[PDB]
DNA sequence: GCCG
DNA sequence: CGGCAGTACTG
DNA sequence: CAGTAC
């Protein structure tokens, strides 16, 4: 917040890193991105940048020479790739290898993307709403498009349980898709109902195309009827009942949230995924599963917590 | 890039 | 030194 | 399987 002329120019250093195939070096200057927006005062001092955790000796020297100079070098020295590979990579379903094929094509604007590049079926939808899928929508539309799948399952199953999740659920203003999360509490009603409910909205022409159409899980594209709407990005994942609270807390987000709730499930023995928070599960030196443990009984997200030793956090707490 |  | 979340999915 | 996104 009060570090931004901080955080801003590493934030430009972490896209650069992330879409040239360094995600391990992008991932801690994210760490450190949201270390810094969450700091008690700006900082000042090179100790007080070294106490923080998530920051380093080079992390730290970098804070040192923006508030020195003003200017980080690496900022000058940033390949004028980086701004094409960001542009390609923006088209969903093609990720840091496909921008950086394209870029070794020659490639620089999405109208060689359009005229002369091989895309996939996914690439080709996410370039026709490129535009459509780099905007937030407010929190109101992303309610219209939950109930739009809600309606459509509940028609032919009235107690099935629709829970929209991700920023929505987080109570943020703006989403960037719509998660919605189907299930029904009897274990059994949900199977078989995707070809039924896509269906359904393909008649009303709610769904425009289609990125995934998978056993649990569905991301696609919808339109709300009227003018003035934007293709928006959706998502409908059904799961038995018996692993909707794992479910539901991996779909609410954040992402950096699951993956140090998972992190501190495997500092305790234990495994947490959308599926279960599994205990026991056996691992080598590599942390790398061997052993499936035992799915312990979650009904709620406060369990998957109080497993974990943790003390619940409303979806609104869970951007950190 | 960070951390154990 | 070496992990860094886990998994569904798609060709 | 690599690549991508959830
Ligand atoms: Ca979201
Ligand atoms: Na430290
Ligand atoms: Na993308």
């Amino acid at each position: 917040n009060h570090n931004l002329h901080i955080t801003e120019k590493l934030e430009v250093l972490a896209k650069a890193y992330s879409v040239q195939g360094d995600k391990w070096r992008a991932l801690g200057y994210a760490k450190a991105i949201n270390a810094l927006k969450s700091f008690h005062k700006p900082v000042t001092s090179y100790q007080e940048a070294c106490s923080i955790p998530g920051i380093g000796k080079r992390m730290a020297e970098k804070i040192i020479e923006i508030l020195e100079s003003g200017h980080l070098r690496k900022l000058d020295h940033i390949s004028e790739s980086v701004p094409v590979l960001e542009l390609f990579s923006n088209i969903w379903g093609a990720g840091t290898k496909t921008a950086q094929m394209w870029y070794q094509q020659g490639f620089r604007s999405l109208e060689d993307i359009r005229s002369q590049a091989s895309l996939t079926t996914q690439q080709a939808i996410g370039l026709k709403h490129y535009s459509d899928f780099l905007e937030r929508m407010p929190r109101e539309e992303a309610t219209e498009i939950e109930q739009t799948v809600q309606k459509a399952a509940q028609a032919f199953n009235s107690g099935l349980l629709c829970v929209a999740c991700g920023s929505y659920r987080r109570g943020k203003a703006t989403c960037g898709d719509v998660d919605v999360l189907i299930t029904h509490p009897d274990g059994r009603s949900h199977r078989g109902i995707f070809s039924r409910l896509l269906d359904s909205l393909r008649q009303e022409g709610f769904l425009t195309d289609d990125l995934v159409k998978g056993e649990t899980k569905y991301l696609g594209v919808c339109r709300l009827p009227g003018p003035g709407r934007r293709h928006r990005r959706l998502d409908i994942k059904v799961v038995p009942y018996s692993e909707f609270a794992c479910a539901l807390l991996y779909f609410t987000g954040s992402a950096h949230f699951n993956r140090s709730m998972r992190a501190l499930a495997k500092t305790k023995g234990m495994s947490l995924s959308d599926h279960a928070l599994s205990t026991a599960v056996v691992r080598n030196t590599h942390g790398c599963k061997v052993g499936p443990g035992r799915v312990l009984p979650t009904p709620t997200e406060k369990d998957v917590f109080r497993l974990l030793g943790l003390p619940y956090r409303e979806p609104a707490e869970r951007d950190w």
